């Protein structure tokens, strides 16, 4: 495990901490490699796609993977994608997010004596939600989010891959659905919209990677943000009582949970002095954001003022479901402090685990709560 992607617990390791303290380019092989841990580095970096692919290094094709696109062929599919994730659309699902965060919570809180909030709440709301976006049938969630789940997670190889096909296997399927009968949710939008520029491959395998990451890196941070409410009590109850509190607090939980500890390796496309250094044309480079996002001594306060993070990355490729998972952090956390005042752990905080962030995203595997 690179030393980027250590933990102490929530934490960066004073190991990483001290590497920070020496400059923000380091000659360190996370995969000619450099890890990038400076701020204005970092930035200009992902901002400089010209001169830094998103490609993986090589001496394979995936159709309708934003990430692995450059920015030719990026720019035209990035704005045929684009309007399903529009502040409009957004608000349009928000009655659906609270009904599925109200039900989610109903069954979580129906269960026995301590409940692990991963299993029945955090990949839930977001794995049903990432089904609504997408425009799944209500009665083909379950089973998909299951799936979802097992595909990413199973301590089965044999289960990820059987998991895996099923979902490329449905969502082929409901992308030649939606490509007749352009309805609900972002495969609709996209078709009613975009459908000439667009081909089904293309929409199949955006569909595919949209929900896996939407369920996905929503239930690893909305378990994050709600295990730092419950090992802060104090501020808990602050946004119980100053509801308006909600987005510095959405804003301090992305920054200090760090769920995308470095996005893709950038490859430089030409020679670049950067800090006192020379990269040279195919050097590869590796931005880690917890360098970036995170400060020793710093504490998870929901209060902090200006947000300088880059939790969602920066540049072209910057999250395009940000306001989704904004969106959803918005809702779930206040009727989780307002469901639940004395919410808290029910064991020790040194039994709990936790799944590091290589790949993405970090994540805590089991979160056993009370009251
Ligand atoms: C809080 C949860 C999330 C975090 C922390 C996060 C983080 C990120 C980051 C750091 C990137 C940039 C990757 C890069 O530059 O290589 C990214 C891109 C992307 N994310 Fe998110 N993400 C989250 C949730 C979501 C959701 C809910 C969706 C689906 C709606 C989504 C879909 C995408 C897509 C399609 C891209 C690629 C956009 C592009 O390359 O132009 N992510 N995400």
């Amino acid at each position: 495990l690179p030393l980027p992607h250590q933990r102490l617990r929530l934490d960066p390791v004073p190991e990483f901490e001290e590497l920070q303290k020496a400059g923000p380019l380091h000659e360190y092989d996370t995969e000619k490699q450099w890890l990038v841990t400076g701020h204005d580095e970092v930035r200009a970096i992902l901002a400089d796609h010209e001169r830094f692919s998103s490609m993986r290094p090589v001496d394979a094709l995936l159709p309708g993977i934003l990430q692995a696109y450059d920015p030719p062929d990026h720019t035209r599919l990035r704005r045929t994608v684009a309007p399903a994730y529009s502040a409009r659309r957004m608000e349009r699902l928000r009655p659906r997010i609270e009904e599925i965060v109200e039900e989610c919570l109903d069954d979580f809180e129906s269960v026995g004596a301590p409940v692990d909030f991963v299993r029945h709440a955090a990949w839930p709301i977001p794995a049903y939600i990432a089904c609504e976006f997408l425009g799944v049938p209500r009665d083909d969630q379950a089973e998909l989010s299951r799936m979802i789940r097992e595909s990413r997670e199973s301590r089965l190889p044999r289960q990820r891959t059987l998991s895996g096909l099923g979902i490329v296997n449905y969502t082929k399927r409901l992308t030649s659905g939606k490509r007749r009968d352009p309805g609900d949710g972002m495969i609709g939008v996209i078709v009613r919209e975009h459908g000439a520029e667009i081909s089904d491959e293309e929409l199949a395998g955006l569909a595919e990677g949209n929900l896996i990451m939407a369920a996905e890196q929503m239930a690893a941070q909305l378990a994050v943000a709600v295990l730092l409410l419950v090992t802060h009590p104090d501020q808990m109850a602050l946004l119980r009582e100053k509801p308006e509190l909600i987005d510095s607090a959405t804003e301090e939980v992305l920054r200090h949970a760090s769920i995308v500890e470095a996005p893709a390796p950038r490859v430089a496309l030409a020679d670049v002095r950067m800090a006192g250094r020379d990269i040279h044309a195919g050097d590869v480079l590796t931005c880690s954001m917890l360098a970036t996002n995170r400060a020793p001594g710093d504490r998870f306060d929901i209060t902090r003022e200006k947000a300088t993070h880059m939790a969602f990355g920066h540049g072209i490729h910057h999250c395009i479901g940000a306001p989704l998972a904004r969106l959803q952090l918005r809702v779930a956390l206040p009727a989780v402090v307002g469901r639940f005042p004395s919410l808290r752990l029910a064991v020790p905080e040194e039994d709990l685990r936790f799944k590091p962030g290589r790949p993405a995203p970090f994540a805590v595997e089991e979160l056993p709560l009370e009251w």
